[PDB]
């Protein structure tokens, strides 16, 4: 009832290019996830943790993802030519409380390929997942009241972007100072995944405004339409890239089984 999904009633074909992309979702993260488990063993155990993350983010993506189509299709039935709400079954905040998981294995695995280990990786871990808790809590408080309170949305957003921009100096900083450790040529591929990442992140506050900017049945669509981009940008292509750098720089390092795949 807090979410603008509530509002509205919605076309045959509204709802089911929203249940299209949700189980579309689901497929390309369970097949992702194959591809991880299989190339974990040409990665140097240095960097294997990397890929098992990748793993659990693929699992956790999508099983939230497919809860998510299930409730959609629980929550709507076809009444005289149009989904209409049936239960409460349906809202986005699922996908916050999945990201408090999800983030951090993010964050971690980029810290494991640039190298970072002992205290400096523990230290710099925690104030990262702090960061990114903050950035979430705050986000999804301030979505409660996509609906009632439009104001709230926006300060709370404020409050929750204070932290996502804190956390990309600390990102940024640490890839900048910490790329010339990087072997195989990585050192130029970890900028640009931090552009990417930039790029992948930035979709999903302009996913939390559309409630101010386009408060109607399409705006709900072109929500799940961005979060569906965000999402394989930052997980799956992300995830590739990532491991794409544990190969790599295991190769380098002498790990025979990723040199062969190489
Ligand atoms: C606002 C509080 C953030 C300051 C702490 C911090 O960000 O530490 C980052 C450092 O680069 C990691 O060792
Ligand atoms: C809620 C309103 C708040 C509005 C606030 C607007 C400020 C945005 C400016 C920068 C964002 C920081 C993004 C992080 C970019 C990377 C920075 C970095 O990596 O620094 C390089 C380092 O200094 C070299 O070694
Ligand atoms: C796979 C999911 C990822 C990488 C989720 C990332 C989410 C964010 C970067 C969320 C950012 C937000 C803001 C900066 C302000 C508005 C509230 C959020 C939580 C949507
Ligand atoms: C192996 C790689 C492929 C993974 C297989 C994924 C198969 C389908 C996922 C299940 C999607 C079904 C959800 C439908 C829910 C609904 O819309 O009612
Ligand atoms: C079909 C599902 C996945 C097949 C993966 C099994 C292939 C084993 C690869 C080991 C190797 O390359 O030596
Ligand atoms: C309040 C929340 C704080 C959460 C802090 C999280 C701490 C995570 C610390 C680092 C995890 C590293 C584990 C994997 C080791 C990889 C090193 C390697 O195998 O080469
Ligand atoms: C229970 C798991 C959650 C772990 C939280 C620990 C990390 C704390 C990070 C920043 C907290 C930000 C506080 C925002 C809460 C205010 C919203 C409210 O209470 O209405
Ligand atoms: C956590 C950091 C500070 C949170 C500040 C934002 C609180 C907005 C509350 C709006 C209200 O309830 O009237
Ligand atoms: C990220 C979200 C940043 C929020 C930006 C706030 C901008 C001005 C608030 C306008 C207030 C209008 C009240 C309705
Ligand atoms: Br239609
Ligand atoms: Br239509
Ligand atoms: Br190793
Ligand atoms: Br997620
Ligand atoms: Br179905
Ligand atoms: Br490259
Ligand atoms: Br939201």
């Amino acid at each position: 009832m807090k979410n603008i999904e509530s509002l509205f009633d919605y076309s045959a074909g509204q709802f089911e290019f929203i249940d299209h992309l949700l189980t579309m979702g689901v497929g390309v993260h369970f097949a992702a996830l194959i591809f991880f488990l299989v190339v974990s063993q040409f990665v140097a155990p240095k960097y294997r943790i990397a890929t098992a993350l990748s793993c659990i983010v693929m699992v956790s993506a999508g099983l939230i993802l497919n809860s998510q189509a299930v409730m959609w299709t629980d929550a709507y039935a076809y009444v005289d030519g149009s989904y209409q709400l049936q239960d409460l079954t349906f809202s986005n905040g699922y996908r916050y409380v999945n990201w408090m998981a999800t983030i951090p294995c993010l964050l971690l695995q980029l810290l494991i390929v640039l190298n970072l280990k002992g205290k400096e990786l523990f230290s710099t871990a925690t104030w990262l997942i702090l960061a990114a808790w903050g950035m979430i809590i705050t986000g999804y408080v301030g979505q409660l009241y996509e609906v009632d309170d439009i104001a709230q949305l926006m300060i709370w957003g404020a409050v929750s972007t204070a932290f996502f921009v804190v956390m990309n100096w600390i990102v940024g900083t640490k890839i900048f100072k910490n790329r010339a450790t990087m072997l195989g040529g990585t050192d130029s591929t970890i900028t640009k995944v931090f552009w990417l990442m930039m790029f992948a992140w930035t979709l999903y506050p302009i996913a939390y405004l559309v409630p101010a900017f386009m408060n109607n049945a399409d705006g709900v669509v072109l929500r799940q339409l961005l979060f569906t981009i965000a999402d394989i940008s930052s997980k799956v292509i992300y995830g590739l890239m990532i491991t794409y750098i544990a190969i790599q720089q295991s190769a380098a390092a002498g790990y025979v089984p990723a040199q062969q795949a190489l």
